[PDB]
């Protein structure tokens, strides 16, 4: 009806988006370098300190697994329990969102112009490099080609 | 593996994050004021003329309307073949992507510190207010439940 359920009070602005695990827990980052995990009823289940704003959209793996992008430059790979299973250190500020593969690839674009595929274990498949930042975040078609944007003005579309 | 297959020169930074159709369409936004429709092997099929730069990330609905936000405060709903459905002011502007709810509710924040329900056919259904602008983008969770976050420091829980 519109009305307000709840509001979770966080330590900074909340420019990222919201994402909605498996068990109904929801998860998104904030200005104040941390990534929430709230329970649907309001209350927090965890929270997950960066070092910078977490303005990247988490996704969430097949086995459960967060991954959300933070402003220290790293790519980070969180368990539901909040504790960390491994952070890939990009060059610059990943404020894309995370994408993942039908084979658990997980693709993300970095302040460091380069767009990047990295493994579930969190070993670098690879990564290509663009004209400009790359804050889009990327798509994954139906035959597996990643699609993003740039700041060099260009859309690009890339094999697995 | 890496490779690029083809790179869609646009007029501007491409920061809104590609949308895939059903037919393989890929659609994004560009700091050029338009929104792209592309085919898969990189060549345009149409676009769209906003007011201002489209940093939203475009949603596409049931029936194939691909609705996103401008820079100019608007809302657009546009027909696959890249015609106006129909266009909603808010008060700032929209960098928040839209997101479309089981019934086909538009969701989605502004700049004027509302997140804006908006039914089918274009008619406001509630607005709610938050105390700072809201970029994030909502989700939908399973009973219905619209989350976002604002400028405010506040995760947002909000009921249909």
């Amino acid at each position: 009806n519109g009305k307000l359920k709840w509001k979770f009070e966080t330590g900074g602005s909340v420019h990222s988006s919201p994402a909605i695990g498996q068990d109904g827990t929801i998860y998104v980052g904030s200005n104040d370098h941390y990534l929430y995990a709230i329970n649907p009823n309001g209350k927090l289940k965890w929270k997950f300190e960066t070092g910078g704003s977490v303005h990247s959209s988490p996704a969430i793996g097949q086995d459960g697994t967060i991954y959300v992008g933070s402003n220290d430059h790293y790519l980070y790979a969180i368990n539901p329990n909040g504790k960390l299973k491994w952070k890939f250190e990009t060059g610059g500020s990943v404020h894309s969102s995370p994408a993942i593969g039908q084979d658990g690839t997980i693709y993300v674009g970095s302040n460091d112009h380069y767009l990047y595929a990295i493994n579930p274990n969190g070993k670098l498949k690879w990564k290509f490099e663009t004209g400009g930042s790359v804050h889009s975040s990327p798509a994954i078609g139906q035959d597996g080609t990643i699609y993003v944007g740039s700041n060099d003005h260009y859309l690009y579309a890339i094999n697995p």
